[PDB]
C-alpha cells in the first residue's frame, strides 16, 4: 500500500523537480507521499562542514523510516552509491513495503549547462569527475535494477509513471569506508574550491590531486585519510 | 556549552530571516548552530492535510533532540502557544543545557505588508486574528519569560547578540488538546479561504464562526471535532 520511491541520479539531472512533479501527481490521486532527501538537514547549517555529514545521514535515514510508516516517501539525493541505494531498500525491507529505483539520466552535455544554468554551485569539473566515474544502478546487483529509467531531456509523462507506481505499489514485495572517502574527499575539494574560488586551472590540478591521493590511499581510518586529505589541498 | 534557542513570534515577523542571520554569525564564532523548525517537514508534503500535523510536529522535536545533542539548535517556529515552549524547553532540560528564548516582535502593519508583499499565502484577517489573540512569551511563567525581546521593524546587532548568548551558554543551567484544537482550525480556516477564494466578506464569516465554533466545543477528543468543523465550513 505504501511504497518507498529511490531517485537516484547526477547533480542537476533533475530529481528534485521530478519529486516535486511525481508528488504533486500522487497527490492528486489521493495518495500520502512525502519528499525527503540529504540536502533538508544539510542546508540547515549556515555552513558545510564535514563532521556535519554523519548527522545528515542519520537523520535522513530516521526521517525515510518514521515517514515510510503512515505515507509514501521519495527519496530525492543523488544516491550515488550502491551501498546507499542498499541502506534505504533496507528501511523498506524493514517494513514489508515494496520499493522502486527510479534513475533519472541527461548526457553530460546537458548536467555541465544546467549546472551553469543554476550558477554553478558545484564545480563543473567535479560533475564531469562524476559523471565519467558513477556506476549506474543494477550493474551488479539485481535488488539495484531501476524500475524506471527516465531520459530528463525528453518528454515525462507523469501519469503514466503515477499509474505504474501505482500498479507496482499493490505488489508483494520480494527482496563502506571506501565511499565514505571517495564521498567526503570529493565533497572537500568542492568546498575549497567554491571558498577559494580556484581558476580553472587550479580547479584541474586540485582534481587531479585528489584522483592521485586515492590511488595511493587505496594501496585505512576514514578521519584519518580525510584529515591528511584537507592538511594535502593546505600545503598544495 | 551547546544552547538551545527558541523563537517565537508571529507569520511574517522575520524568524527565518533572523535565524539566518543569527545561525551566520554564530558559524562566524566557530559555534556549530543548526535552524530547525516544522515548515523543514510540513513543506516536504506537496499538500497540507490535518493528519500530518502529528507527524510533523514529533518528526521535529526529533530532529531538535537529535540535534541539540551535538549542536546549538535555533528553533524556526511560530510557537504560538506556551506549550510548545514548555515541549522544546524540556528538550533542553532532558540534556542539561542552557535554553534562550527569543521573542521576536513587528506592528500588525508591518506584518500585513510582508504577508502581502509575499502573496498573502495566509489570509491577512487570519493574521489580524493572530496578533489579537497572541500571549507574549512569559505572560503567566518564570521559565517561559524571554532572554531577548527584538523588535524587527529596527535594525538588530547580531554581534551584541552573538556575545549574549555565547555569555549566557556559559551558565549554569537551572530549571494540549485545547492548543491543538485552536491550531488546527486555524489551519483549516486559512485552507478553506486560500482554496475557495473567499471574498473578504465570506473570510470574515467563516473567521467568527470558528470563534463560534471554539465556544460550543470548550462547553472532546480531536480528530472528531476537526472532521466536524471541516463538515461546518463545507455546509457553510
Ligand atoms: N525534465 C527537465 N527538463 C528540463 N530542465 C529540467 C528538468 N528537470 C530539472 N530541470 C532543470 O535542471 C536544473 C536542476 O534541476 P534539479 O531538479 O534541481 O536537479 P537535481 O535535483 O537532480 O540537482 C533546474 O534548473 C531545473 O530547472
Ligand atoms: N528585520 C526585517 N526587516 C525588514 N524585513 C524583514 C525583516 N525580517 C524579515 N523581513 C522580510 O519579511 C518577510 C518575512 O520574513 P520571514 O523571515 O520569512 O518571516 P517569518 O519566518 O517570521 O514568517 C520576508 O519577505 C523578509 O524578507
Ligand atoms: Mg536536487
Ligand atoms: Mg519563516
Amino acid at each position: 500500500d505504501i511504497m518507498l520511491i529511490i531517485l537516484t541520479g547526477l547533480p542537476g539531472v533533475g530529481k528534485s523537480t521530478f519529486s516535486k512533479n511525481l508528488a504533486k501527481i500522487l497527490s492528486k490521486n489521493n495518495i500520502d507521499v512525502i519528499v525527503l532527501g540529504s540536502d533538508l538537514i544539510r542546508e540547515s547549517f549556515p555552513v558545510w562542514k564535514e563532521k556535519y555529514e554523519e548527522f545528515i545521514k542519520k537523520s535522513t535515514y530516521r526521517l525515510i523510516d518514521s515517514a515510510l510508516k503512515n505515507y509514501w516517501v521519495i527519496v530525492d539525493d543523488t544516491n550515488y552509491y550502491n551501498s546507499m541505494r542498499r541502506d534505504l531498500i533496507n528501511i523498506a525491507k524493514k517494513y514489508n513495503k515494496n520499493y522502486a529505483i527510479i534513475y533519472l539520466k541527461a548526457s553530460l552535455d546537458v548536467l555541465i549547462r544546467r549546472n551553469i544554468e543554476r550558477g554553478e554551485k558545484i564545480p563543473n569539473e567535479v560533475i564531469k569527475k562524476m559523471y565519467e566515474k558513477f556506476d549506474e544502478p543494477g550493474k551488479k546487483y539485481k535488488w539495484d535494477e531501476p524500475f524506471l529509467i527516465i531520459d530528463t531531456t525528453k518528454d515525462i509523462d507523469f501519469n503514466e509513471i503515477a499509474k505504474k507506481l501505482i500498479e507496482k505499489s499493490k505488489e508483494i514485495p520480494k527482496f563502506n569506508i571506501s565511499d565514505k572517502i571517495d564521498k567526503e574527499t570529493r565533497k572537500i575539494v568542492s568546498e575549497y574550491i567554491k571558498s577559494k574560488k580556484l581558476d580553472k586551472d587550479k580547479i584541474k590540478e586540485v582534481v587531479e590531486l585528489r584522483k592521485e591521493f586515492l590511488k595511493k590511499i587505496k594501496k585505512v581510518d576514514a578521519d584519518r585519510v580525510l584529515k591528511e586529505f584537507k592538511d594535502l589541498l593546505n600545503s598544495y
